């Protein structure tokens, strides 16, 4: 059909359809007077598997002959998504898959619903980890994800009565055709015990075990042959009354059980600890195991490259230290430098809550030790810092990794800096935060350690899988390269003063926003105008995220319209999505809040369909493939300084949305990028917020002095909004007016009025869409291909290439 | 290479190879530069697979279509053991797999071993059911088994000092080739709540749900491409702290988890009534959807027969009324024809301590529906009872469902007779037994209700596949019909004095000897002399089955060699293996007396190699495949009236061994089918052990008068066979002399001189290969063919059938 998606070959159709026949029967046991839909997606998915196979094999033979340095990237999240329609993509299979099914009498697009999302992760960290993976088979790197394979991954979110309610997301339940269990390369990982000392030194006794049992997932580069692997695990009950016992090996099995569904916020519980151990001892065995198929240990750096994605793999640098000095007889000094050299962390926020802090009884417990290894290494740390700054005391408290109080901790983002080569931030702005703030002591000894690496986006899942329309109008002007070289997107300047590409940005836009507002009507039985301006804010819910920001402006609409109702206003779809934590009780009231702002509005006669409210119910990686190409305004207005990077913000900047933005995290490298006169900057600076925390923030200020803002304080506290319960909202009025750590009010005037020139802009269509075409033809920065490349020469010491591995 | 094992023709040889290297590409994803045994087992397995598919969905359409009568066996235990070579062996597949793997430089045997056993079952009754659905396809009945898939089946077995130790049977690590799961057509079953009435009728509300997922495994029949289906079902939590909820999932997953070890012996456990519901209640749901996919459910007994292996199932009785009264809106009189004219029930045992007797108070918290139509049933059958027998007070009391007492408790048995249209036992002396004892009452009452169904064994399992030797030898002279219709046997009462055959049939056992006296030593590191008579009793172990009486002959003998040690005795090598129940303490104490038996035996070297006693590790069904074609004489030494059947004294006849047994179960119907002349019988019959227990068992007796059976007592008191602790067998003593149940000292002087009667014979080659052939002409009647032929016939009112479906 379109010529991004590839050529349908007469063999290759003939080839599929045989394929997807033989494993209908043979694989499925089904025939076609009794498949259902589901079966079909499962012959058309073992179809596409078939040809992964023998690249994957292939370029893991190709690794071991030529022994390049691997890079290991550990992390307990990958938020993977669906698998099918990114894999015929990778493969140039898609228009091949269509023609082959529809000639069978099947939509291929039908088949694609019917894929559960990998949900293994909660959001930003978790799906820059996917994104990374993509890019990293594409430019060639011989790289291998390491994670926990989560039997539950991130619940399914439904809305009852406007409040969030949890459900198990059982994504494992009809099977997963794109894993391959690997029970023969099983390994041993310890918990408890205790620690004794001979004349050869320490040993770790007295272990409970734990089996960690592999599951291996293909992940193709773009069109380049090259298939990698995410090395998954499983926890598993070693073999050794008797009904009780084989019951009981549940409680080892849990490890795997159930992804944490927090999102930048840490709880420190103990299933946790031995879900990240777990994760760490079981991959590092299994790097030294391929190391050592190539005694000396001088040359791993050189050959493995580890890097770790937040402090939730820390216990790396202790595990590597425990096996090169227990179990390989190092001397410390030697495995201290082996270990530096092949760890790298990656820091992804500033927020003192998602800081990890474990209390040392756990660790006593648990990982004894590891315990012992951290207070060396604290020892031996503290001793330079003391020898670099005589005398300075307060700096050696504030740098220990062991920090003091009623309970003792172990900071782990300390360990992760004493214990690493290289320490990055995820956007400038972050990265300088961190080297002024929050690690400033760490900066001060070893200012060559800290770097940053912008964050980026897949072109693949985030241009030409969800939104080909657009892909292929600007395949026809400037040929495909750009797919795997985004900043060739910079050749759409030349087409910012042309009349038909002009037409053709604006009506694939207008095609996807038809699209999405008749999927709404299908699936959630909801009507929208499709002419309306479509303001979307996806993400989790967070108070440092600020739907409560757009809430303010949401209610300053409707209250405008209320008080001049034969008055002109822009129409606007307001789309609020996202999950809260199950314990995040502050979250679960804004999501109720959202919910009762669309009960009186969507209802309201007098303001027809001039404004509609609507919370999309369980935002995942497929609804935002779905809702981002839609998106007219990009909602990205975190108080400044807290946000790290964001990688939704370059998503729509991507799909043809203008930004409404602070400048935070990536906002402000996607402003340089495109002008700030092509974006809708409004707010506090970091500069700002400062200067107001000195002063102290005082919200009652603003309530007193902006009679907007008064009116919709006194329609929250009295019950407009929940009229049978009229105090629902005091406690979300009473954080605005005396707790406020993010300061909503501090920001509403310039963010109405900069709301006021969207508005403006879009009665002018022309240029509005000549401004989507300047932020679209520089969006090329913000592609993980150009992140990893970056991560590849300055951390890892690895030469991307986009040369083809032979099919 | 063996004709018996089928053409290996260069069409299909070519094609076989081509389709195993597919499969180890695609499926398992190895080159054969990394592939391993276990892997080329696989490739195996699927390529095997692939050749039951079209049969499998060609035999269902075919039934879908015909609309026979479909038969539901319903069994809490399948004992499947392997299934490759039986796949291959059903679809004459062997010769040309042999011949595919030997080209691609692998031998098939070394394959075959890697399988695990799917040890779904304890032992008999078990086994029986895997018999049993090999025959139903045999003979093209539409038959379907429902059982529980769970997780982990029997233990593994080791021995650690002597004593027996419990592993988990992880039989899934590695994936099971030969399942197909079927989430598609999960089912909810109910567990808890309470009833209410209405205007309507009685509903059962606020219950818990528990899924019931069905996986899916071909059974084929012996080469007339019929492949029926076994149905396991498996248990999931519904998808509706958060974590916690998460984990506590495990609770409801837990009914499928494990296989209760217990044979021949009932425990009241709860965990064992959820599992007995579990696969009723969907297997119920399962047959009236099949049956309503053909409102009258007049004809449902013409299109539905149930088979209740034992009373695990017992509850498809109450479940069938709850769901036709309470669901379908039947008259209760209407509901309970239908019921009764469906049902059928097979007893296994008359031994009480087996019989499933449930509190009440359970029943009524877990089933509290069922417990109320369980009291109507008995209300209404009692009447019936005093209609008959009027005055008969003491009647009403033995006869009812209820048992009164400190605790009141359901009888399943009775409830199983009230409700079900045949009742049968297992064997001939059996049936007879039920009928004078312990159902005498039902018999009075409904005497055209009680049959015999006499048991049998597959001759694929348990000659073709463990002996091919023998089959062909055999089928050389006869041809090959007799593997369908094992009467043809007989035949062979022609070849007796035939001097070729004589030989042949003793080459046969020597080399079976000489393969497993290998198997031994290659696995546990012991030797035997491959000469010696090959002495075995390999079944669970019991004090009724008397392991015992077997341990005070070979202590006798190793007393007699002790008391004359340059007298001449036929060498023996003398081997007892079986499982005990965890909490079955008098049982684990025999096998460390059998074990500590060996240590003094072994290693005397007066003995030299005269004499050996070997304890075999593990027993099960891959186990018994391997022994049973290398045993001499069948050990089968119940107490007359313990043994309901034995189905192992059959496997033994059938491989040519003699048996030395009691007049007990089907040792009664082998003996006359075999000539008693051609059968080493000995000991009490059923009439003698019901004299001496009305006069009283006094053990002392025999002890005062026997001075070879006291001076075996002396040395076990004593501490001859346990040194370092000489009173490790008080336990085993006490119980001999003063509460023995089963006449081990009643039936001793007897059975030594019987076994010197089978020395004397062994001494003679000649003469005991032509009683060899005797009994292996007669075993024709055995065959589990003619078992279900009679089910058909007698109980189910369908006609068997041996025409071939087409390829
Ligand atoms: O501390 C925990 C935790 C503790 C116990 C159990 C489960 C847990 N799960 C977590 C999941 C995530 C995080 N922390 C973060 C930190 C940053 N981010 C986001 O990372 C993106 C990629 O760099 C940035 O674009 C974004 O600005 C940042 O917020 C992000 O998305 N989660 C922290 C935790
Ligand atoms: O009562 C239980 C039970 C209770 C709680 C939990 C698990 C349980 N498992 C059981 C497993 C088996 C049995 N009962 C029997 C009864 C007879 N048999 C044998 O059946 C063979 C086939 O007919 C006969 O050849 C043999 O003579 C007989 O002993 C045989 O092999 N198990 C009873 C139970
Ligand atoms: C990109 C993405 C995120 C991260 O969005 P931010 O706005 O950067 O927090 C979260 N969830 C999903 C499903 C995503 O695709
Ligand atoms: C046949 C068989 C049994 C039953 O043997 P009996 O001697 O009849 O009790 C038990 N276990 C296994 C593994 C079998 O094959």
């Amino acid at each position: 059909q379109i010529s991004v998606r590839g050529l349908a070959g007469v063999e290759n159709v003939t080839e599929l359809k045989k394929n997807f026949n033989r494993h209908l029967h043979f694989t499925l046991v089904k025939d076609r007077n009794v498949a259902t839909p589901r079966d079909y997606y499962f012959a058309l998915a073992h179809t596409v598997r078939d040809h992964l196979v023998g690249r994957w094999i292939r370029t893991q033979q190709h690794y071991y002959e030529k022994d390049p340095k691997r890079i290991y990237y550990l992390s307990l999240e990958f938020y993977m998504g669906r698998t099918l329609q990114n894999t015929m993509v990778n493969l140039a299979l898609e228009n091949a898959c269509d023609e082959a099914t529809y000639q069978l009498g099947l939509d291929m697009e039908e088949l694609e619903e019917i894929e559960e999302d990998a949900g293994l992760g909660n959001g930003g960290l978790g799906r820059l980890a996917a994104c990374f993976l993509d890019s990293m088979a594409t430019l060639g790197l011989a790289a291998y994800g390491y994670g926990i394979r989560y039997e539950f991954g991130i619940f399914n979110q439904k809305i009852c009565g406007g409040w969030q309610m949890e459900e198990a997301d059982d994504w494992l339940r009809y099977g997963n055709p794109w894993e391959k269990a690997r029970p023969e390369f099983t390994l041993p990982v310890h918990f408890y015990g205790r620690v004794e000392h001979t004349s050869q030194g320490a040993k770790w006794v007295d272990t409970q075990v734990v089996l960690a049992m592999p599951y291996d997932t293909p992940v193709p580069g773009y069109r380049n042959n090259v298939v990698n692997t995410m090395r998954l695990w499983s926890a598993k009950a070693p073999n050794d009354g008797y009904i009780q016992a084989v019951l009981d090996r549940n409680l080892a099995e849990n490890i795997s059980r159930v992804l944490y569904p927090n999102d930048n916020f840490f709880e420190g519980k103990e299933l946790r600890l031995k879900q990240e151990y777990f994760v760490v001892a079981a991959t590092l065995q299994d790097i030294i195991r391929r190391f050592k198929s190539s005694t000396n240990f001088d040359a791993f750096p050189d050959k493995v490259a580890i890097q770790l994605n937040d402090t939730h793999p820390s216990l790396a640098i202790p595990e590597l230290m425990r096996v090169l000095v227990d179990l390989e007889r190092l001397d410390w000094d030697k495995a201290w430098e082996v270990t530096v050299k092949t760890c790298a962390y990656t820091n992804h926020t500033v927020l003192p809550e998602a800081l990890e802090r474990w209390p040392v009884h756990l660790l006593e417990t648990l990982l004894p030790r590891h315990l012992q290894i951290i207070y060396e290494i604290n020892q031996r740390f503290l001793n330079r810092v003391a020898a670099a700054f005589p005398g300075d005391v307060d700096r050696l408290r504030r740098m220990s990794l062991v920090e003091e109080g009623a309970v003792k901790r172990i900071n782990m983002a300390h360990l992760c800096i004493a214990g690493s080569h290289a320490v990055n931030g995820v956007a400038r702005i972050h990265s300088e935060i961190l080297k002024k703030t929050i690690f400033k002591d760490f900066y001060e000894l070893e200012p060559h350690k800290f770097q940053n690496k912008t964050n980026g986006i897949t072109p693949r899942r985030w241009l030409v899988l969800c939104n080909p329309g657009l892909a292929e109008i600007i395949a026809e002007r400037i040929g495909e390269e750009y797919i795997s070289d985004l900043d060739q997107l910079r050749k759409l300047l030349s087409y910012v003063d042309d009349e038909a590409f002009i037409r053709d940005v604006a009506k694939v836009k207008q095609e996807n926003k038809l699209k999405f507002a008749a999927y709404l009507e299908r699936e959630y039985k909801v009507h929208i105008n499709p002419n309306s301006l479509f303001d979307v804010q996806v993400k989790r819910i967070h108070e440092y995220k600020r739907q409560l920001l757009n809430c303010l402006h949401v209610i300053t609409l409707y209250n405008r319209i209320k008080k001049e109702p034969n008055k002109f206003v822009v129409p606007r779809t307001v789309m609020i999505g996202g999950k809260a934590a199950p314990g995040y009780h502050m979250a679960k009231m804004i999501i109720k809040l959202i919910t009762a702002i669309g009960d009186v509005v969507n209802h309201d006669p007098v303001v027809g369909d001039r404004l509609r409210v609507i919370f999309l119910e369980n935002y995942r990686v497929s609804l935002a493939e779905k809702v981002i190409p839609a998106a007219d305004l990009s909602e990205q207005i975190s108080t400044a300084g807290t946000e790290a990077s964001g990688t939704g913000n370059m998503k729509f900047m991507l799909n043809g949305a203008l930004t409404i933005g602070t400048m935070d995290g990536a906002n402000v490298e996607m402003a340089e990028e495109a002008g700030e006169e092509n974006f809708f900057i409004f707010g506090m600076r970091v500069e700002d917020v400062d200067r107001l925390d000195q002063r102290g923030y005082n919200a009652q200020e603003y309530y007193d002095r902006i009679p907007e803002l008064r009116q919709i304080i006194e329609q929250l506290s009295s019950g407009f909004f929940s009229p049978k319960q009229p105090d629902l909202f005091k406690d979300i009025v009473n954080m605005l007016m005396h707790h406020d750590r993010f300061k909503v009010f501090a920001d509403y005037e310039e963010y109405v009025k900069c709301q006021e020139r969207v508005s403006a802009l879009y009665k002018n269509p022309r240029e509005w869409t000549r401004m989507v075409i300047r932020n679209i033809a520089t969006s090329g920065k913000f592609s993980s291909d150009r992140t990893i490349a970056q991560y590849a020469r300055e951390i890892w010491g690895v030469e991307p290439s986009r040369q083809r591995l032979p099919a």
